[PDB]
């Protein structure tokens, strides 16, 4: 008895990357579902007993330690931001991906504007170079796909002043991804906001877009020094680390806990 | 030369709880402002050199360790939630405090609905009792006040099954606030959502509302076991810990870093 698409979809939800269970074997659907369900219950019992940290939270904490230890100031800035920030980033009506809140606000689609404000303000107080980073939620309307979430988690680190070269930027990215054990290559790309970017690729998967300033947009933000920065999606890092087939396994969600289906 | 309200407001921004500087001394405004500015620059230089962690982020990590170590599963759930969750929590049109996103969504004003879903789902897999917690942003339209933010950070921990008594709930709260070094008392109050609550008070400041279930709302969420839970505002905990006069010092913001004005 062949499997329906609904049945295939259910078994894929319950299947984990570490499993070696074939759906196209001729085993009956209810027997495959029940076996997968029992393994996932066991996986959750082991997490609860020994490993009670959330993957996204744990990765945020790991990344935070890495950048604090390397001299970067940890920033926590608003997620609900002025809609005016969007036009001032030169996002001309990505502009269609913005989640609007009431009349004058939106959910941030990137961390960059808040971090530009911090760079400008902190340069009045802190010695050269200024090094800061943030990790937190960001929001984009997206087409349903294996690599995109509408609610995702960004890391953005940046530096302003001395040391703001492509060479140093690549070196930080290398040290960062070596710490996480993720292989990568850097490929040139372009962005309608920042211009030329350095894209950090794992296979076909874009982990990060990075930028070497200065750029003309800086004057709109009161920035007048060289700078570098890079933005990474944490759920994409987790997708790589755990070999997930769909980024939803990694997302904020009532539907998966650390890649294990909660629909048991 | 007396100080204007604008001048007073500027000096209050630059003043920290540890300062012993009188604005009503007769010192000229520009000399007071310049002295405060120089101390705040020094405070930020010391943070950057030695103490680069954000207060909200550091407190989230401290609380996370406390509850993981006590057997609670760390949850990270969506901040952007279905508007339908609001009516199902019996919030009948707090309903006016909700930030609406597009047509069918809103920014969560509490963590409770997501955690109720997790309790129900995890009870299919995990042994008794089920203990979970979340920390993260929540959103309420509020009047401008010393104790309220429109974007704040909630902790909610909860337990379902055995051990779900007022006695155990108070004991967890006591252990938690003793760990943070915050004195408190518990006072009865009422809530249009949950019914009777136990409110955790520091002086006149409400740190938490806690609830001993079960309650009739449980049937709407598939909950049929006893439960306990409590929700705490992290920025209010930081307000207490650091003696801030206004909770904005503690908030996600481009305007303060760890209680130090960024407008220097
Ligand atoms: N919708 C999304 N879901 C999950 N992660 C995302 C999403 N959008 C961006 N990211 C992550 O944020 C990083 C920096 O954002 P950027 O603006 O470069 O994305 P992007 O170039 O639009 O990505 P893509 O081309 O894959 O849509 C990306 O490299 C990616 O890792
Ligand atoms: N607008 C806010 N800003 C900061 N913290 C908040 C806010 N609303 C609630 N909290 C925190 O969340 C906890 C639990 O939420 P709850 O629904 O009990 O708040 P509340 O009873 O409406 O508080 P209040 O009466 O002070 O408005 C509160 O005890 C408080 O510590
Ligand atoms: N490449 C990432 C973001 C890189 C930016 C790094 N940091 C930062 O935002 O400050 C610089 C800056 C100055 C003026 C105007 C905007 C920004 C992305 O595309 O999401
Ligand atoms: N006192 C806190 C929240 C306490 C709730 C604890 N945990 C939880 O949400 O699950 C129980 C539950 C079951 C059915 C419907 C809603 C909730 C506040 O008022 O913000
Ligand atoms: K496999
Ligand atoms: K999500
Ligand atoms: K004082
Ligand atoms: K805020
Ligand atoms: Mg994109
Ligand atoms: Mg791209
Ligand atoms: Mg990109
Ligand atoms: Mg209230
Ligand atoms: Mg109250
Ligand atoms: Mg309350």
């Amino acid at each position: 008895p062949a499997l329906t698409k609904s049945q295939t979809d259910r078994l894929e939800v319950l299947l984990n990357p570490k499993d070696e269970i074939s759906l196209n074997s001729g085993k009956p659907f209810r027997e495959l579902e029940s076996e997968l369900l029992s393994r996932r219950k066991k996986d959750l019992q082991q997490i609860y007993a020994e490993e009670r940290e959330n993957y996204l939270g744990k990765l945020e904490r790991e990344i935070t330690r890495f950048f604090v230890d390397r001299g970067f100031l940890e920033i926590k800035s608003p997620i609900l931001i002025p809609l005016e920030y969007i036009e001032r980033m030169g996002i001309d009506n990505l502009s269609k991906q913005i989640f609007r809140v009431d009349k004058n606000f939106c959910l941030r689609p990137m961390l960059a504007p808040n971090l530009a404000n911090y760079l400008r303000k902190l340069d009045r107080a802190l010695p050269d170079p200024i090094k800061i980073f943030e990790i937190g939620p960001c929001y984009r309307k997206e087409s349903d796909g294996k690599e995109h979430l509408e609610e995702f988690t960004m890391l953005n680190f940046c530096q302003m002043g001395s040391g703001c070269t492509r060479e140093n930027l690549e070196s930080i990215i290398t040290d960062f991804l070596n710490h996480l054990g993720i292989d990568f290559k850097i490929v040139g790309d372009s962005c309608m906001v920042f211009g030329d970017t350095l894209d950090v690729m794992h296979g076909d998967l874009e982990l990060s877009s990075a930028v070497v300033g200065p750029i003309p947009l800086d004057r709109e933000w009161g920035i007048d020094k060289p700078w570098i920065g890079a933005g990474f999606g944490l759920e994409r890092l987790l997708k790589v680390k755990h070999d997930f087939k769909n980024i939803k396994r990694a997302a904020r969600s009532g539907s998966y806990y650390n890649g294990i289906s909660t629909n048991l």
